[PDB]
């Protein structure tokens, strides 16, 4: 099993050489809070253009299924979250 | 087939599954039900977020070894999760 | 290789010797603007659907079984076999 | 191996896998351009077996959906079979 | 491997499978930044073939979808064309 939590309030570097295994992301999950703005979680590699994984909508979409392989070869991956809410990322290890 | 439900409240203790679906459980609550998941001594993380009459179930894809570490399952809400799936 | 198996309401429905994935739920016909739930056993619940908001969702499903469907609506399951 | 076809409504659309080089692997439909609000469905039959529902489309609610299905040689002729008066967009790939 | 492409609306974007180094796995389509409500459609054609939807995002309601298409080296020029005035952000991986 893995999972992170993405914060909203500073883009967040995740290194998967750190992981045993080739990393697995299945689904992103709002976090708790009151806003009912939307929250899109970004990707970018490397000094790469940022690419919008997803877009959850409060009391709509709070959840929603991603398959997304992340391993060595990705050098930094950048997560940046819009929005006043926490984007749990979960999945599994291969 | 694999199917377990998640009672709201008290933490649930768990430990190759496939957990493809969670779906909400009977109840009036119209509250979000969040199903957390944390590993040992982990921060729990959130797996999904099932709203009454909009969203009552989503697909997963979880895997959980063989080997069977200390997994634990919290459901936010007054409604519990079946989470439902397969075993390879 | 499709397969499909329309569970209506009421009483539940067996299952035929030789694998099969269940790959979606879909709501069958009718003007009921009740929540149809479809449910397993070997009794656990395998998805929700919600006239006029959720009429299909995706599942990824692999000795008795038994469906019984919730709700005035049937539930068309399909997939493939391997 | 991109693979699509537009399903129209109305009159039921044989469909023959015979005519692809591979396994087809279905995994979305999507709703066609049209100003209706009625739901789209899309059924299919394989032998003269009774139709089995797909997925169920909901304008300006839920206009695509994912799917899993596989279409070989074996499922001699396909009908599908579209309510509503909007096409359906199915998309996928082959496998060789 | 990581595998994004923003496609911008308007103009038909081309797209070549042969500059990745394995098999694209297109997996998720969200919909890009603007104030626009109009849906948001991304269609795919392979050289001379007609268009086919791939998902239909609904600002405010359903801002992305999962997928599950393959490019290979076939197709050549994937067009992606999308409707309406925002971006669609499509993601996945390579298979090596």
């Amino acid at each position: 099993f893995w999972g992170l939590e993405v914060k909203p309030g500073k883009p967040q570097a995740y290194n998967p050489k750190n992981e045993q295994g080739k990393i697995h992301v299945t689904q992103a999950t709002l976090g708790t809070g009151l806003s009912k703005e939307k929250s899109v979680i970004q990707c970018s590699i490397g000094d790469k253009a940022p690419i919008a994984l997803c877009s959850l909508l409060p009391n709509k979409i709070e959840c929603c299924p991603l398959n997304l392989e992340f391993d060595d070869d990705d050098e930094p991956v950048e997560f940046t979250v819009t929005g006043d809410r926490s984007i749990h990322l979960s999945g599994f290890l291969e």
